[PDB]
C-alpha cells in the first residue's frame, strides 16, 4: 500500500471560491475498530487568525472558508488530529502546510517621490552617485515582486543625453559620461522607473519617481 | 495509520524555483521488507513534454525541473509507479494531477486596431451601434483574463462630448445622447480601452483600439 502523504496545499490568494472549498480528506485507518473525531489546529485554524481552515470532525474533510492574501500571511502550518472517545490521539499529528500562491496584485511604490543626490565636477565614469529603489509588496522570489530599474529621462540633455545609468537590479545610479561641469549644469533631474515581472514592459506593473542630482564644486 | 487520497497539486506558472523543486515524496510501505524503485510516466514526465517532472527512484521524491506556462499546458496527469528490483509491480500506479496556476502574464489585445461602425441620424439614446472586443490569453475564469471596457475619449466634442457609452462587460457601444446629425458631424472617433483584472485600475493590464463611427443619412 502507498503511504499517506499530504502534499503542500498551494492556494492562490484572492480566490473567488465559492466557500467553503474542499482541500483534502484525511482519515485514520484505525477507524475500522475505534470511533474517531478529527480536528485541525494552528494559526489559520484554532490560533489567530481563527477559522480560515476547518475540518469536518466525522469525515476528516479539510476546507478553506475565505479568500487569502499572501501579503498578510503567506504560509500556514496546520496539524490534523485523530482522537478516540477518551480524547486521546490515536495517530501522530499530521502536518498540513498551506502555501498561499502569490498574485501580482501590488504595483511598485517608491518610498520617496523625490530622491536627492550629488556628484562632483569632473568625476570620472563609473562614479557612484546614489541609490533609488522602490518596493513591491508582492513576493520577491516570484516575478510579481521582482523589480527592475531604468532611467526614462534626464534633464537637461547636455553635454551628453545620457550622463548616468542605473543598475537595473540594485538601483545604483553611476555616471557613464564625462563633462560634469557645475558652470554648465548645476542639477540633473532623472526620472527613475521601477517595474515588476522582472521589468517585463508588456505585462509588468510600473511606477516612476524622480532623482535630483546636484553637481558640486 | 493515516489514509488520504492525494489531491491535485497546484503550481504557479513562471516559477523561479530554484530547480529542481520538491513537490511530494511518495512511497510504498512495502519498502520495509523489499527494495523498491520508483518511476513516473505521462506527458510531462516520460512523454512530451519530457522531463518536467522527475522522481528519485530510491526516495520517491517528485520534483519540478523548470517553470510552467499555463498558456501552453494547464494540467498534467502523471502516474507514479513502484516496482521491486526484479522489475515487478508492487503497487497499483498512483494518479498525480498537477494544476498550473494562472498568473497575469498576458496583456489584453484587440482583434483590430481600428473598428468601423455606423449609426443613423436622429437615433434616440439607447441605440446599439457596434461591438468592439479584445482577447486576453490568460484564464477567462480568473481575474487575469476577465476584461472590462471603457471609452477614453471622443472626437469631435459636439453636440455633446459624450454621445456614446460602452457596456463595461461586453464592449457594446450604445448612443446615450441625441443630436446625431450627419450635416454637422459625419464621424466620431472613439478610443476604447480593455483592461483585465476585472478592470482594476492599479494592477490591471490595459490596451486600446479605436472605433470610427459614421453617422448615416
Ligand atoms: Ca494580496
Ligand atoms: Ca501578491
Ligand atoms: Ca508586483
Ligand atoms: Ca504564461
Ligand atoms: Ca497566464
Ligand atoms: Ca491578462
Amino acid at each position: 500500500d502507498w503511504a499517506a502523504v499530504i502534499p503542500p496545499i498551494n492556494l492562490p490568494e484572492n480566490s473567488r471560491g465559492p466557500f467553503p472549498q474542499e482541500l483534502v480528506r484525511i482519515r485514520s485507518d484505525r477507524d475500522k475498530n475505534l470511533s474517531l473525531r478529527y480536528s485541525v489546529t494552528g494559526p489559520g485554524a484554532d490560533q489567530p487568525p481563527t477559522g480560515i481552515f476547518i475540518i469536518n470532525p466525522i469525515s476528516g474533510q479539510l476546507s478553506v472558508t475565505k479568500p487569502l492574501d499572501r501579503e498578510l500571511i503567506a504560509r500556514f502550518h496546520l496539524r490534523a488530529h485523530a482522537v478516540d472517545i477518551n480524547g486521546n490521539q490515536v495517530e501522530n499529528p499530521i502536518d498540513i502546510v498551506i502555501n498561499v500562491i502569490d498574485m501580482n496584485d501590488n504595483r511598485p511604490e517608491f518610498l520617496h517621490q523625490v530622491w536627492n543626490g550629488s556628484v562632483p565636477e569632473g568625476s570620472k565614469p563609473g562614479t557612484y552617485v546614489m541609490t533609488v529603489t522602490a518596493i513591491d509588496a508582492d513576493d520577491p522570489n516570484a516575478l510579481n515582486g521582482m523589480l527592475r530599474y531604468r532611467i526614462l529621462s534626464q534633464a537637461p540633455s547636455t553635454p551628453s543625453p545620457n550622463m548616468f545609468t542605473i543598475n537595473n537590479e540594485t538601483g545604483d545610479i553611476i555616471t557613464v559620461a564625462a563633462g560634469l561641469d557645475r558652470e554648465k549644469v548645476q542639477q540633473y533631474t532623472l526620472i527613475i522607473q521601477a517595474t515588476d515581472m522582472e521589468g517585463n514592459p508588456t505585462y509588468g506593473l510600473s511606477n516612476t519617481a524622480t532623482a535630483v542630482i546636484t553637481v558640486t564644486d
